[PDB]
């Protein structure tokens, strides 16, 4: 506060202002002054994230746009589940300390020092936050990251922090895609446009696998050089092969109707019953405010079709968008990779795009799939400044830092992605 | 190997009942499951938000529903009023609400003792309504220890008789009185349609007899601040003002569908508005699992509507109990009040009795509230042994030799419950 207090503040004057004004037809304007007002509050961060997220069901129901059971019933939706034994299939396999002898094993794979040692931590950033979690990711794998510098002291120059401490930070935002779970764009990405896992799969994991060495080699050249639980292993690689297969499978047994879910559901199933983590360890590590997140969005966005904004917009939209794209829709798009590193909070840039720009492609009637995969894909992109996103934050404490060198380096990077996405978004699109 | 056997039995009783049970199919699976749940919810070897998971995924499987309309159970309205009430109370213990609301009224009795002990057990009633059990347990546990210091007697009890059980069983008695801690009483509003000032017309004059009838049976048996936390409470009091008056509010606005939902959920906003609590507060406070637990028992009323076990079971008791109740009823079915207590777990327990006696006194042609009301509070009448309850278990350190004393004093306590319950739902028979 005052400023967050104000700010929304500010925000509910911009609401009665556009909902008293702003003729043009009233359950359009009830669409655009709510799209406004938690435009705002998401951008920045007035409120918390999921606070606004409880903010716009309450906002549907009062105003009549739903009733509350309706409204809320989206918090329910599957995705949500697929993300919960997403955190599950983590918390286990962190408890069971899982993810520590990963590193410690293929740190020490890379025999002698320094030299590979660093590629090395590079790869189980973004392999490991493939699965777990980009911060959290990105926090565990920093005090291996100093530890790897030690002798590596220098006072000259870039090593210690800019390249392996920064290339941490980025690796653990880059396969952060390549997984439905997570981070949560992807999700989001899947409950608008109701993506399978493998579905999301498809488009990440090989997107990652290249942004990966890109962002690496970018950022080398602008810097530089110098016991008893492989039953969550195998608890965690049956759920994840339930999940990519999933197709046949489900196919083969009838149904099932978003089995990925039941995969996921599964995994918290099985690993619980294995007895190789407790309940409280899942309640712990499990995000239950980004699980509201989903929801709030998915309100939102039946907001904006029930109100009828989301056609408006549309038809607003058509002139303009029928002599430029998709090519140049697509470079537009992908050109908010820069906007998730001014105030972001990724998920919540996500949470605000997806749903506005799935549900015009829709009244268009092209798929929502594109726009929304890349937009919650861009999201991830965020580089260039502490913060968001936090495995920036969590990187930029300590041994030098840069805050400038973040900025330079996170320019070239973000551009490559603008273009590199641009490039892909085509080739699917054929 | 302790629980997982436990386990295994269960599977086994399923296969057996799944394939042996002569009746139809749809009544094979759903008995089948309502025992193979109830076995695993009694008992706990699955946990109990393990368990309750499990509920929808089964459902899916057998065909009962299809996902999502199984999932959607998870986000019914009353879910959302307990993440109500859980913020209320993040935010008043992370103030000190509570510190303070216990320090100003116990320091009050002046002179110590006497007036103070009983000071104590008001007091602790009082944090219950609003706030938890278990949580109002250890937090009254330090504060009791301490009023009672110059006494550290081996002679004798004073600690063990009117304070530990006194305080313990306050909170209990507290637990009930208000649709917002413990969970049982949201289990039954949740089935039977219940609003917070309906729940509260029985509830609150049933605690309120209740309280001074465990307090005597006990005994003739066995600094402060002021802070800006007081706009905490002129929140908590204001949202409590809407939810008592909720009725005609609501009407004189229309709708509303839920509006002690929305009341619950707008206390979510003016709380983190009012930059009084953070979401790291609530989600370190909220028990996710109860929220969860809560739906997937839901889940299971509605796995046994459909399968039609309900009238099942309900034409199979039509003999017994047409020519036997009502009275005779509410007596048997709360003198199952000696249940919890034994191997107990109170909210696990009604999670099972509520969707099951609640559903075939429908199937009678009877309103499922009464009884399911009774169960609940019932659930809550846990005294003898610990745990259940964990307040019980709390109080066990030093005079905690109580053990037997505890089952002597509680024995009393449960029948004179059994005899109060029994009388008040008659009486309530208009
Ligand atoms: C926490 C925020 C509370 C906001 C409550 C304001 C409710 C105002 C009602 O709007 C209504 O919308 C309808 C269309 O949907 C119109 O038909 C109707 O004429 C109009 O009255
Ligand atoms: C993780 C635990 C979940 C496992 C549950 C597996 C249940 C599969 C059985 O389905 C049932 O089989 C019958 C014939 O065999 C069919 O007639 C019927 O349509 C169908 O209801
Ligand atoms: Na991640
Ligand atoms: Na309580």
């Amino acid at each position: 506060l005052h400023r967050n207090s104000l700010i929304v503040l500010a925000d509910v004057a911009l609401f009665l202002a556009l909902y008293h004004f702003l003729p043009f037809e009233h359950n359009v304007v009830l669409g655009i002054s709510m799209l406004a007002f938690i435009a705002v509050l998401w951008l920045t961060e007035a409120l918390h994230v999921t606070v606004t997220a409880i903010l716009v069901p309450v906002m549907a129901v009062f105003f009549g746009i739903f009733e509350t059971q309706a409204a809320l019933n989206n918090f329910a939706n599957s995705i949500i589940f697929l993300f919960l034994g997403g955190f599950a299939l983590a918390a286990a396999m962190h408890h069971q300390g899982l993810d520590k002898v990963i590193a410690d094993k293929v740190l020490a794979m890379a025999q002698g020092k320094m030299s590979v040692a660093v590629f090395m931590l590079f790869g189980v950033t973004a392999l490991l936050s493939m699965w777990i979690s980009n911060t959290a990711t990105a926090a565990m794998m920093l005090p291996l990251v100093l530890g790897v510098l030690s002798k590596v002291d220098a006072d000259k120059q870039r090593s210690t922090y800019v390249f392996v401490l920064l290339g941490v930070a980025y690796s653990a935002s880059i396969g952060g895609i390549a997984t439905l779970v997570g981070s949560p764009p992807n999700a989001i990405a899947a409950a608008e446009v109701g993506l399978s896992f493998t579905d999301w799969m498809k488009f990440g994991l090989p997107t990652a696998m290249m942004m990966l060495p890109m962002a690496i080699a970018i950022l080398y050249f602008l810097l530089k050089p110098t016991k008893g639980k492989v039953v969550t292993l195998g608890i965690f690689g049956l759920t994840v092969f339930l999940w990519i297969f999933s197709s046949p499978i489900n196919a083969a047994l009838g149904g099932f109707k978003s089995f990925d879910t039941l995969v996921a559901l599964g995994a918290i199933l099985m690993l619980s019953f294995a007895r190789v983590v407790h309940w409280k360890e899942i309640q712990k590590t499990a995000d239950w405010g980004v699980l509201l997140l989903f929801g709030g969005g998915l309100c939102l966005s039946n907001v904006l079709k029930q109100t009828g904004t989301s056609v408006f917009l549309a038809n607003a939209l058509s002139d303009m968008v029928s002599h430029m794209g998709i090519f140049v829709v697509i470079l537009v798009v992908a050109t908010f990779v820069v906007f998730l590193t001014e105030f972001a909070s990724n998920t919540a840039s996500a949470a605000l795009l997806i749903p506005v720009f799935a549900t015009v492609a829709e009244a268009f009637g092209m798929s929502p799939v594109l726009l929304s995969v890349l937009i919650a894909v861009a999201a991830s992109c965020a580089f260039m400044l502490p913060v968001a996103t936090p495995p920036n934050a969590i990187v930029f404490a300590s041994g030098h830092i840069k805050q400038s060198e973040m900025m330079r380096v996170g320019l070239y990077l973000n551009i490559a992605c603008i273009g590199l996405l641009t490039a892909i978004a085509m080739l699917f699109w054929q």
